[PDB]
């Protein structure tokens, strides 16, 4: 159908069409009598699959042969979505798949539903791991994924009542044809035991052991016939485990659960002891087979030239301590050369300075769990310490606050402090985040070693975030560029020369509308919801958290609500209010902002005098499939966090590529977003961090703005009242509360700009032409947000590797 | 090779082997550089499989179009072994495969040892329900087999110090490549909650719900491209279940347990509640199952004519209240309508009269698992008994005797009972257990309803059995009357003309030595042990019990062991004898008889003067494969259980069919194989069981034995003594005063003349001529056990059904 989409030829759609017939009969052990969707679901992923084998051959034994330095990306998380579109793109199957399966009397697009989201990851970060892998496979680096195969990934969301309710992902059910167990690789993990000093080094000893079973999953690079390798690693009991007998062999659940489920907590630390063993899991099973394939291809001094180890955040940290161990007590090199490899194998990445986030494990943990590590952790601190002391002379507060080991209650060990000490990179995830780590945070480590901190701006793959959920879009961008870009998005600069083409302006104009008038349907046909196609679809989707602050958004849709019933008969541009996204199970105060956004719904959405000129919904079980679908639909982008808590942000950068406007605070990567498509094209509003600083400074009193503005007022007198909980009268107590006396986010203090900065947007979308215009400038000026761009800088700048684009034999 | 094995034609060849490689390409994803023998293996399973998939989808939907009556065989068990030679074998695909792979560079018989045994029973009943499969695919009949899909089967069995270790039989480490996992069909299964009472009818509500995910796996006829399925089904939690968070995600498990691991006491009664859980979870999956397919091809009176039901002994009883509770509670039909469909459809096999085998539940624990079932089976009960009453007006005792409710300490559900009131058929599994329980267990139920109660002596499948196990026999008894003999195991009488052809003697003299030969290498290759392959094979496998007697065997090795030490240089036939069983793991005296062996073992083999005349051998981790290797080595076949306890045997017809002959009591089916060879035929001694009823009235006295017989005295002074356990001279102290005050199973009564016996066979050991002819007239008249005669009886006699030799279409 339409050009990106590959080539249908005779001959391909015809092998297609056998091989799927082919799985159908022998793989799936059924026939077009009793076959389901979702046997045909399978049967053309099993053929898809087919494809990829070869390549993914011929990829792992290429790097055998040509022995490149390797990069192992390590991550708790891989928030990787659905797979069977994604291998049709980069594999230019697409339209012969699509009538291969038209021939065949199938619809692929309702095939593609019946998949799975592979839900590994909570958010952003575990996204950004998604989005890295897809790029260091297009640019032909040896690269690989480690992680963990949880059981059970994001919970699924369900809204009852409108509240929210939690249900097991049980996303192996049907199983999963992407995968391919490798039991062949298992390796065993330590736990627990004790320390014995012997003659000749350190022994770790009576340990209780788990075994860690390897899953294979293939990445293919775009249109270059590389296939890289995601490992992830499973949790099985060994055979002698426990050995009444029945009780034994049940017992093997106890170990078997280090893998059985992703933490949901959206990251912030919770200091609990399975998250820790799934932490040393993932380290110590990935180490070993790092050392295997550097050993099958001993001077470990060469070790940091054939090795790149980057630890996404610190979950991963102690590959530091166990590197060391390794080095030190099975290899028996000396601390100084050990550490000296160490040092320039791994690089450290910080996702965020909110310090509920910051992981600091309890001694007495470490050191029931890992006595070995724990040691060399004290070790490390008093080399390091060493060093601060004589670069430092007599400052001894500095000697504190550098310490990996912190002092109070109870003992507690920063491994942030330790990433850093252990890492010869060190790098923040947009220009702002990184700078604030340099300027507060991580400021002592800065002054002492300079040279390890950089700045890695985050950014989105283009094949998901573009030519996959949006090919309308993408059509009609080669029609006039080529597709060329879809490797090299800085090429979106060329459209700047089509702002004033007529031709342009009005399919851009038409691809979103389609865009809308598709999603508008979907939110009928699977959900049951009407909106209006011709309003502004306002969109704020990502996790529910205070600090993105969901309830500024919904201070502005009662703003918008009031003022109608203040003058009914009076002109409004209408809006769909759309805001999703999940809470973490124990995160009271975000499921009082979802049961409060869907009462807001309640109120709004049956008032006679609104008509169609308001809706607010709530998008229920916000996911990767999800956002494929409601981003393309997006005109108005919500990137409103208080400033200087959005380390970057990723999700603005989706809507950017898909023709949304963006409103949004002078936080994270929005600053980069605005100077590459110029302020004037951008709504921004709201204090600055250094506004923010100032605040602090004489201390927020919400209070003042409550009795300054007339509208603020009204709106927190209906949520005291009762006004959106009629039955419940103090519902929202909770919220009031916190908004009126200790509100770390300062909600109110963005208000008033924020409700002008909305006005400015309804102003310009009662003009299509000039809205239209605007969205050209930014698509065309988002081309810095490749992750294609942020990988090439990751490994000239950090890993020491070139990047290429050279093509693979087939 | 061989003739029986096949054809192995140019196209079959060359087809297998492009097949073999594009599995290990595309399924494996491997090449010839990196794949080992387990990746070899995989690859030719599917390859094999492949060849099933036509015949097994058009095999059921026959089924669907003709609508035959269907039979479903319930069990807890199903002891299948391995599956790639067996498949082959019915498909007649030996000779190809074996080409094929011989081209490629591989040893098919190599590969065929790294698949795991699928050990899904103990012994004798779960081994019995594989060879039913077999034959009744084999015959041509619309037949299910229905049970659990353990994780873990039967334990695996190491010996150290002596001493019984087990461990995890995670036999599905790797993947079965053997089963379709059906996630569609899943159905659910509920526990506990209460019950009530509303106007119209009894319902069950507030209760537990677990899945029932079901796994299919081919079961292929011989040669008659008939493939029926064994479904078994797996335990799985509802994503709402339990729905802090992650501790709800990890309780799953305790749902999931249910289909976790096989009971390993030999069904020995444990009254577990995981146990009672196992046996309705099987069945009410099962029963939802039966009637679906019956809705899908309503008069609930011809349910009898399109249904049958055959439980496996007691363990799925529950099938019986739960068919009421289905037809009365969810179908509405009345009481008296329900009890008549229920017994025409369900009939029951009892496997043992042994009292600690019979279930009996209590009360207390249907009452809070199955509040319904207890209800049903109370108003069953009663109603019965208002039979009885009638017809033995009086008689209090009997109603008393039987009674499905059991008074006393607790109160039991006699699940025995409970089955024969609610069957249309019972029978016992060899001539003269069906006699004993019509005579004493089931006396007053036989005179109630002497038409339910039938014989169906027990069988083995002559295709596992004979022509896989054992080729060399096969292959030169083909060569004189042909392969029919493979389905129609009767004509083997045709062998009895070739009793005194003195070619037909020198090779079936040959086949067993060859075998000997074989099994005397594999002894040295995979365990390390050295055996003369000249000296007579004794053989005892089978799962340690009192009951089966080993210690006789013991008592008798010891004798010979004295004797020799006696008179050294005289001359005795050389004997290697070989024991080997597992024991229950909470079983001591069954742990302390194979301690008992391998002391005997470490004394024995050790002794200069016995030389390489007398070995003791314990057989390590017997199961299905390892019969498959030793029976068809052996000379010797011990079948020496006390008269009255082994319901049947089977072990005893594999050696009779492998040319053992055997020396055994008149007990089991040792009775109708010495009948149809002739006695003269065959070693027996020992009580018969009326002789075991006389010493019981008189009282048994094991101390009369210990001083008449010197040779017997003087084995017990050296158990005792610590002859045979010099560090631990009390080690065996259980056991002797087992023996001398509390031995229910008269070990010492039998000793002389079981001494004498064995003297016999000694003595037609060394003239080696007659010793052949003898085996000849066993397994020419071994045809009487084939499980197709079995079969072909149970489905005349009480499904109504004919079977058919008529082979479908491919
Ligand atoms: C500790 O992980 P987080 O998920 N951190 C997130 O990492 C993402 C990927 O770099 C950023 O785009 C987000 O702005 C940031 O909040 O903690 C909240
Ligand atoms: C309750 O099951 P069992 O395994 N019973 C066994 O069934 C086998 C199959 O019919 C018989 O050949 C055995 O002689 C008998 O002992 O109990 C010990
Ligand atoms: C891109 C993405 C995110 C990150 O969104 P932000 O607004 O940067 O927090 C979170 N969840 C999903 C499913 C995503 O696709
Ligand atoms: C045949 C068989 C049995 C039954 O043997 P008996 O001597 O009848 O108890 C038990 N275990 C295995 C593995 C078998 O093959």
């Amino acid at each position: 159908q339409i050009s990106v989409r590959g080539l249908a030829g005779v001959e391909n759609v015809t092998e297609l069409k056998k091989n799927f017939n082919r799985h159908l009969h022998f793989t799936l052990v059924k026939d077009r009598n009793v076959a389901t969707p979702r046997d045909y679901y399978f049967a053309l992923a099993h053929t898809v699959r087919d494809h990829l084998v070869g390549r993914w051959i011929r990829t792992q034994q290429h790097y055998y042969e040509k022995d490149p330095k390797r990069i192992y990306y390590l991550s708790l998380e891989f928030y990787m979505g659905r797979t069977l579109q994604n291998t049709m793109v980069n594999l230019a199957l697409e339209n012969a798949c699509d009538e291969a399966t038209y021939q065949l009397g199938l619809d692929m697009e309702e095939l593609e539903e019946i998949e799975e989201d592979a839900g590994l990851g909570n958010g952003g970060l575990g996204r950004l791991a998604a989005c890295f892998l897809d790029s260091m496979a297009t640019l032909g680096l040896a690269a690989y994924g480690y992680g963990i195969r949880y059981e059970f990934g994001i919970f699924n969301q369900k809204i009852c009542g409108g509240w929210q309710m939690e249900e097991a992902d049980d996303w192996l059910r049907y199983g999963n044809p992407w995968e391919k167990a490798r039991p062949e690789f298992t390796l065993p993990v330590h736990f627990y035991g004790r320390v014995e000093h012997t003659s000749q080094g350190a022994k770790w000893v009576d340990t209780q052991v788990v075994l860690a079973m390897p899953y294979d999953t293939p990445v293919p690079g775009y249109r270059n016939n590389v296939v890289n390798t995601m490992r992830l690693w499973s949790a099985k009991a060994p055979n002698d485990f426990n050995l009444g007998y029945i009780q034994a062999v049940l017992d093997r659940n106890l170990a078997e659960n280090i893998s059985r489920v992703l933490y949901p907590n959206d990251n912030f630390f919770e200091g609990k002891e399975l998250r820790l063993k799934q932490e040393y899991f993932v380290v110590a099973a990935t180490l070993q087979d790092i050392i295997r394939r550097f050993k099958s291809s001993t001077n470990f001094d060469a070790f940091p030239d054939k090795v790149a180890i980057q630890l996404n955040d610190t979950h991963p940290s102690l590959a530091i301590p166990e590197l060391m161990r390794v080095l030190v007590d099975l290899e028996r090199l000396d601390w100084d050369k050990a550490w000296e490899v160490t040092v320039k194998t791994c690089a450290y990445t910080n996702h965020t300075v909110l310090p509920e986030a910051l992981e600091r494990w309890p001694v007495h943990l470490l050191e029931t769990l890992l006595p070995r590590h724990l040691q060399i952790i004290y070790e490390i601190n008093q080399r390091f310490l060493n060093r601060v002391a004589a670069a430092f002379p007599g400052d001894v507060d500095r000697l504190r606050r550098m310490s990996l080991v912190e002092e109070g209650a109870v003992k507690r060990i920063n491994m942030a402090h330790l990433c850093i000490a252990g890492s010869h990179a060190v790098n923040g995830v947009a220009r702002i985040h990184s700078e604030i780590l340099k300027k507060t945070i991580f400021k002592d480590f800065y002054e002492l070693e300079p040279h390890k901190f950089q700045n890695k701006t985050n950014g989105i793959t283009p094949r998901r975030w573009l030519v996959l959920c949006n090919p309308g879009l993408a059509e009609i961008i080669a029609e006039r560029i080529g597709e060329e870009y879809i490797s090299d998005l800085d090429q979106l600069r060329k459209l700047l020369s089509y702002v004033d083409d007529e031709a342009f302006i009005r399919d851009v104009a038409k691809v979103k509308q389609e865009n809308k008038l598709k999603f508008a349907a979907y939110l009928e046909r699977e959900y049951k919801v009407h909106i209006n196609p011709n309003s502004l679809f306002d969109v704020q989707v990502k996790r529910i958290h205070e600090y993105k602050r969901q309830l500024l958004n919904c201070l502005h849709v009662i703003t918008l609500y009031n003022r109608i019933k203040k003058e009914p008969n009076k002109f409004v541009v209408p809006r769909t209010v759309m805001i999703g996204g999940k809470a973490a199970p124990g995160y009271h105060m975000a499921k009082m902002i979802i049961k409060l956004i869907t009462a807001i719904g309640d109120v709004v959405n049956h008032d006679p005098v609104v008509g169609d000129r308001l809706r607010v919904i709530f998008l229920e079980n916000y996911r990767v499939s999800l956002a494929e679908k409601v981003i393309p639909a997006a005109d108005l982008s919500e990137q409103i966090s208080t400033a200087g808590t959005e380390a970057s942000g990723t999700g603005n950068m989706k809507f950017m590529l898909n023709g949304a406007l963006t409103i949004g605070t002078m936080d994270g990567a929005n600053v980069e977003m605005a100077e590459e498509a110029g302020e004037e094209n951008f709504f921004i509003f709201g204090m600055r961090v250094e506004d923010v600083d100032r605040l602090d400074q004489r201390g927020y009193n919400a209070q003042e703005y409550y009795d300054r503005i007339p509208e603020l007022r009204q709106i927190i007198e209906q949520l005291s009242s009762g006004f959106f909980s009629p039955k419940q009268p103090d519902l929202f107590k909770d919220i009031v509360n916190m908004l009126m006396h200790h509100d770390r986010f300062k909600v109110f203090a963005d208000y008033e700009e924020y409700v002008k900065c909305q006005e400015r947007v309804s102003a310009l979308y009662k003009n299509p032409r000039e809205w239209t215009r605007m969205v050209i400038r930014n698509i065309a000026t988002s081309g810095k947000f490749s992750s294609d761009r942020t990988i090439a800088q990751y490994a000239r700048e950090i890993w020491g590797v070139e990047p290429s684009r050279q093509r693979l034999p087939a």
